């Protein structure tokens, strides 16, 4: 009976959401996975479409009451594949993936037997968990392995993906990465995938906003199935998806695999709250407004990348052509471990990263969570000067520290005896005098 | 740059929510799986904390810029245990798993090699898919079989299950079901884990609430493992939980091994904005108010049922212990596909269900989504009475059908010169002047 | 360059073949498994066809040079359908498998996917360790579930295998066992396979000279698929056979997928010189002697096995239909291994064995020493000494202090050994109806 | 009943193992795979340790009755360490295998879990099919993926295999091949499995008899596992031995799991004939006649490869370090099918074989004539004789239209067959060398 707001209910919880809010406007969010969604995208999450149950797939559902849920799928699907410029009868998807691990985990449970083998670049290498690393659920089910960026150039090896392939026979190639700043040769992709009869698969979580507005290369034109997270670069609520052909590929009905894995393989009932939360955030990525952000985005991390080599940093394959960049630290002799702890003191928040020749060497920095809010090539340019600050706040408190483990500096810098707090204050504070100019968006 | 509400962003879909929202306000939502949950979740859902990015635990995070996350998520652990009333030096949990199929799955993961052997309730026989059924990822990746019902009693054969797993050796037994009316005898399931040293973990979705207030049987003082559902019961967001035993299980340490399965295993970041949603909902749990809710949940299922069986239905295993009826349709002479089609063109939601000896027996009727409203057990008698009215129509709409099939069935209640569709109608007025008399929670 | 006989090149290898050859001739031995094989099998597994490399099949061969050896393959294929009177247009059979459990990892690899499926008699209710039954390699690349043995009736339970392969749902059951003393109900069987769309196969690797005897049903006449070892009631050289059917079986083209199975799958070249031994006694199995010979197996088990129970010995199952006995000896407080190594002493040759509920029983089996030529009342008389030997076994027991069989072990097999003069009595009386008999061999 | 010798008991077996004995003399058998074993290892074979149910190890045996049995296995793992020149607190031995394959299987089932990644050189590039090499046993039940020959230079690419190994991440790596003419490099495999945590293997098979001899180098320096076939190079009979350290190996007690591998995992009761076979055979190759065979054996080996180079024949690797070479034929203008198939009809018994790039090539090698006592002289008359049958080869395949290898063989088959004077004329020369010779046996 009783039905509180929030505020009323529970204001702890209130209390933490609005620091958090308040954390993000303070902050250069610069987490290349991270984006501010809009307050329509919030809303929808936010309704009372997380109270209905509807397993199976529209117009043939498990449950009754399902008319409006049913027209609310279809919408996404239909908006789906016009933000990807893709003919619904060559193309079909499935927008119920609860988030893009699961969505790679339904593929494979789709179209291969269990201990089948797959191919996917390599975690230090730029990949993510879910292409294999026993680590990942691809590598526990699956027999996967790893193909590998030039540890001297930063780009993809596909002289060696194309000999170590015709000797492990994969059934699935899977491109695509969660750190890898150049465009993919999606044609060559497909010649090696074809010399050995495999599946063909882009995971583009890390750039499918950039797809969708043209600025990068179409997988589509080449792969077999397509799986994303919704919440990266299309700026939409946590949720996934899996684009497929409706021709048969090797033999195989895509569109009953996939759907047949994520339900009753892998999932249960979809959640039709981020359903919602999608079909609006697909409606706007079709627009040219997204359109000219996503050339913001590249354009920005672009301003960025300029000001950091200038500033003698070393970029992973010498640059970007993306949103973003993987910065190298260990030419200018500190890891990514340590900085990114001296930065998140200063509200600069991104994430260390591994870079090739493997605590990790890098820090990866993304442009699309700060793009949203406004900020321009010029603002990027003060962006890489404050994270130079910052790195040489690091260097100097990693000279500073006796102890050699990242922990003995971890210690050091957390201490309320810390002798560069003053360094870090001040560069916390034009930090802040920057993000606070800023609007953000949400409810 | 352009930030506007959902009505201003994205009209169909707005209307589509309005539409949703209007129709539950409508309807009988007699879906056991369904509730009606607060404003204060789904504002805590629908808020910023979708935007950020958080992979690993409080305080060992993957990310900068975790202060407020890593705060919320370890309230939303101390809330969840709270609630079931468990020591945290016994017990553990983890709240990010997106659903109560992943939450299973990262159990699996957690404490199984693929292959190890699974046994749970049969599909047919009330359990979930998940549990097993090759068309589950349980049974796609390891070895279940099921135990049964008793087909003569709807009651779990619990001699079978002794006997049948001294055979097959299940290295995890699963108690916990979809459709099981009864509550379990957990000493019997601890009893018989014993006898082959196997695991014993209790999926507890579908009572949650009701173990949260003490109307049933605690499976906290048997079993290892307990995984459950965020949304049925519980009145909370889309999401799941496992909770563990800290001491050590047959020499498996289960917090690393869960933890590790959710994440770098199955699950990339959590969902920060349904963990906001859990927490709010776990707070609710451990109050007086949700404690008289429980009990109302279960006199109302009691009141349903008596009221059925008065009308001379049949009720699997007898009766209920707990919020759901299963009504074995067939000895009235139909069967749950025709009669939900029949009930939800009346405005009563719910499904279709295999019933213990197999188009399925039976429908599945559950209490908590129009308790939530404030039905109390005069009007769970009405319902009832609707429900017999709807069974009635659909048995006159079977003899006068002349296919046989349940797609002529379908067909000829749908079609526009449907003769029935006066009673249809006259029995509709009648469900909707019942639930357009109580509110309905939400923003 | 120098080509001497066995005793000039190797006198002491001579000289322990002399042992176990006056060892064989002074003992009963009644291990089920066992057979005195003929001069004739011996020579040819003693010739220059172990000589040749043959990969492939008759006429498709991976080395040249084989002519012979395809005749001699084929012959051996045609011999073994007459020897269990098949259609060759219904049968094939596959001749190449090494042994018994190469011959059902074949069939395993043949018609299953690893993790696939099987059910098969329990190891302590008498099945074979390849069967259904981590110990194994048949439980170690499949999935295997027991069926077991009604303990009450020491029969099969067949109503609860019907039960648990409902639930199980195997893509193979296995009839056939090591240890099981009664017939198999195949049409039984053929109907719980049928209910879950499993493949059917009988191992009769113990029983196979019987079923080609008639004395036993036919298995033929219900399952998809029948391997056998060719050593033990077939009296071959060692080594193993598939039969399948040639219609497709749930969608499978048993010949080709058995085929491959075992060659290039589990095998390379084949036996030859053992082929040519198992050609040799499948012609003497379609022989009126060795129906004669079989139906002596039965009934000289049937003699040992009712004074066995004149001495109150319980047989599980309380009888035989067939070459064996299974003794529980836990009523006659001992166990089966104290029991082998006294028995063992006095060269009584048998097993322990697992029975229903350290093993509780004794297998014993008639085949070897029918083959030698005893009769019903000399199997009466081994089942007066085997008696005896249960006698001394306990007394010697109670003489031990410890209750570890290793302990037993070592006070028996002491010098000062305190029984030795009871134990030399009755190993005077074994040797004694030993040695009125012939043994076949070389 | 009637113990009858094998021509009076099966006249038609006789014949045929007449007509097998009378190929073995009249041809050249140039099989790589194939060698002559002595009478005393054929009286071995063929006696009566045939009978014996033996299951379990030296004194720990299933069955009773098996003291002799014990004294033969024991001498058989004790000459077996002694030929290979090991320490036995340093390895152990495994001498039940019943052939190459089991024993193979047998390890990686005592070593590895189901779906374990195995790396072996590629078939094609003269591996064998139980290696790294779905097809084989070995990748069905686990996880393989070949290396490969550098096809420019006919040695193993092993600059690629570190790169492989590197991202495939094997458990195990086996090194040795059946067609590869070249020693291995143990350091360099021991290097590389060292770099991924890998246990490492070779498969002696085919070279076994020149490793005990000190012609070759010594696997047992370098290797955790060695694994044999006991019938080419060591002139035994058919069966296998496994090799393994006895001090633990990336923390696996080696010996445990090797012994419960091959029983009670795979196999049942041992071969205990052929165990008596492998025991005379080992203790022949501890004499310094069998080294100075070995020695024969490679000069030989080189004598033909020489005089096939004159010929303008390509060599895989442009000759061998053993007893084999491989001969790629592509350049010549003819498959080895093809040609196997005229040499077979001329009595060269050699067999067709995949080379780097219908197979290519073909596969020849010394011992079995060797054994006989040919020399250098005769082998390179060898060469000439292979050198006439390929030049009839090539000419039947001008007079052949179609395209297809089995047309080819109907064509040669064909009791009208235009070039039969050819071939009998060649089968003249092939004859009046062979006949001139001796042949052990029976």
């Amino acid at each position: 009976f009783l039905d509180y707001g929030l505020s009323e209910a529970d204001p702890d919880v209130h209390a933490i959401i609005n620091k958090e809010k308040d954390r993000q406007f303070r902050s250069l969010e610069l987490i290349a996975s991270e984006n501010f969604t809009s307050k329509a995208v919030m809303e929808a999450v936010g309704s009372c479409l997380t109270n209905k149950y509807s397993e199976g797939l529209p117009g043939k559902r498990y449950y009754g009451g399902n008319e409006h849920i049913d027209e609310l799928e279809i919408l996404c699907q239909q908006r789906a594949l016009a933000a990807f410029h893709l003919d619904g009868d060559k193309w079909g998807v499935n927008v119920q993936p609860l988030s893009g691990s699961p969505a790679n985990f339904a593929v494979y449970t789709a179209i291969l037997k269990p201990h089948d083998r797959i191919m996917g670049l390599d975690l230090p290498h730029g990949g993510h968990l879910s292409h294999g690393f026993r680590v990942s659920g691809t590598s526990i089910y699956f027999e996967s392995m790893p193909y590998r960026l030039d540890e001297s150039t930063g780009v993809i090896d596909y002289d060696m993906l194309e000999k170590t392939a015709a000797l492990f026979r994969p059934k699935l190639i899977i491109a695509g990465a969660s750190a890898y700043p150049r465009d993919i040769d999606y044609a060559r992709f497909r010649k090696i995938a074809d010399s050995v009869g495999a599946f063909l698969m882009m995971d583009m979580a890390h750039v499918s906003g950039l797809i969708a507005a043209s600025v990068l290369a179409d997988p589509f034109e080449f792969v077999d199935i397509v799986t994303t997270t919704t919440h990266k670069s299309l700026r939409g609520p946590r949720g996934g998806m899996i684009f497929f052909k409706k021709d048969a590929v090797h033999g195989v009905d895509l569109e009953s695999a996939i759907n047949n894995a994520v339900f009753p393989g892998l999932q249960g009932g979809p959640h039709n709250h981020t359903i919602g939360g999608l079909a609006v955030c697909l409606k706007y990525a079709q627009s040219p407004d997204f359109k000219n952000y996503q050339n913001q985005v590249v354009a920005n991390c672009r301003a960025l990348a300029n000001r950091l080599v200038e500033h003698e940093y070393k970029l992973v394959s010498g640059g970007s052509d993306n949103h973003l960049v993987l910065v190298d630290l260990r030419p200018s002799g500190i890891d990514g471990a340590r900085v990114e702890k001296i930065l998140d003191m200063a509200s600069i928040t991104l994430n260390k990263n591994s870079v090739p020749g493997d605590v990790p060497g890098g820090i990866r920095i993304g442009s699309p969570a700060m793009t949203t809010r406004g900020l321009g090539e010029k603002e990027f340019e003060l962006i890489a000067d404050l994270i130079h600050e910052g790195v040489r706040i690091s260097l100097e408190a990693k000279s500073l520290v006796s102890g050699t483990k990242v922990q003995d500096f971890l210690n050091f810098v957390l201490a309320p005896e810390f002798p560069l707090g003053d360094k870090v204050s001040n560069l916390r504070r034009k930090v802040e005098a920057l993000a606070t100019q800023y609007p953000i968006p949400g409810v």
